[PDB]
């Protein structure tokens, strides 16, 4: 039976789940301008809620979505504004220490979304330039050292989320965005001219995603681990990751055309919660 302080314990109390969810993280948790809250991510948040109704025996339990940032997510878990959250959350040890991961549902590579026709092609070439990026994220933290430690004196504009990093970027405020590059080309594909960006550069680091929840809470990470390794060992998980990066997707039916690398169906074989960081 769930311990007291536990959440299927908060959730059983208070006759309600509250779901935090992205506003901009495309296609894994975003608006789809049809009045829902949608994406690959997303599509784990359902089954996990599911998999609650069951747990607690309660079919009419009651659901709430709540938005979140990448600035404000911890703070908000923490204080239980929110129970869990399936979106882009980078699973790290840092992290750990104040929450806690599911097991990998994606994983990502930081690079850069510029215009095709400009002069960045490069890390290299930001220098003394503008650079975007979403404040309370990884690349945040890896733009700043960069600037740092190799001395780049570039200007970092920090925005509240992706979509209004990339707005700066498209309204010329800024030479390029760096950001996950499934994020990048989710943001590339909303964009009023979509072929007029290229996500360029080397990786600066090798992210996994993973759900989040409230650190020392073992049976709900049991009860979402469990739901997410039936979803990727039955094959349904590539099933939804085809449906989200090989087809048309909202809010402008356009595709993302990516590929599910062997690292992801390896995963998918045998799931675990690894941060790659
Ligand atoms: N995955 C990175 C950036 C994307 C995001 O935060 O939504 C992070 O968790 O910081």
């Amino acid at each position: 039976a769930p311990a007291a302080g536990s959440t299927l314990d908060k959730i059983a109390k208070n006759g309600v789940i509250v779901v935090g969810h992205r506003e901009s993280s495309v296609p894994f948790s975003y608006y789809d301008n049809q009045q829902k809250v949608v994406g690959y991510s997303q599509d784990y948040s359902n089954a996990i809620v599911e998999a609650v109704k069951k747990k607690l025996n309660k079919p009419d339990l009651q659901v709430k979505l709540i938005p979140i940032t990448s600035q404000n997510r911890i703070p908000l878990l923490q204080n239980g504004t929110f129970d869990f959250e399936c979106g882009s959350t980078t699973n790290n040890v840092e992290r750990q220490k104040q929450a806690a991961f599911s097991d990998t549902i994606f994983v990502v590579g930081t690079r850069l979304l510029t215009k095709k026709g400009g002069d960045i092609k490069d890390f290299a070439d930001l220098k003394g330039k503008a650079v975007v990026v979403t404040s309370g994220t990884t690349s945040e933290v890896l733009l700043n050292k960069l600037n740092e430690e190799q001395k780049m004196n570039m200007r970092i504009i920090s925005a509240k989320d992706h979509g209004d990093s990339f707005r700066t970027l498209e309204s010329g405020r800024a030479v390029a965005f760096m950001m996950d590059d499934a994020l990048l080309a989710g943001e590339r594909a909303k964009a009023k001219k979509p072929d007029n960006w290229d996500i360029v550069g080397k990786p600066q680091s090798q992210e996994a995603y993973g759900c989040m929840l409230r650190k020392d809470d073992p049976q709900f990470k049991k009860l979402m681990d469990d739901t997410i390794a039936q979803v990727q060992t039955s094959g349904e998980a590539e099933k939804w990751f085809d449906k989200w990066f090989k087809n048309p997707i909202p809010p402008k039916n356009l595709n993302m055309n990516f590929e599910l690398s062997d690292e992801m169906k390896a995963l998918f074989k045998e799931p675990n919660d690894k941060a790659l960081n």
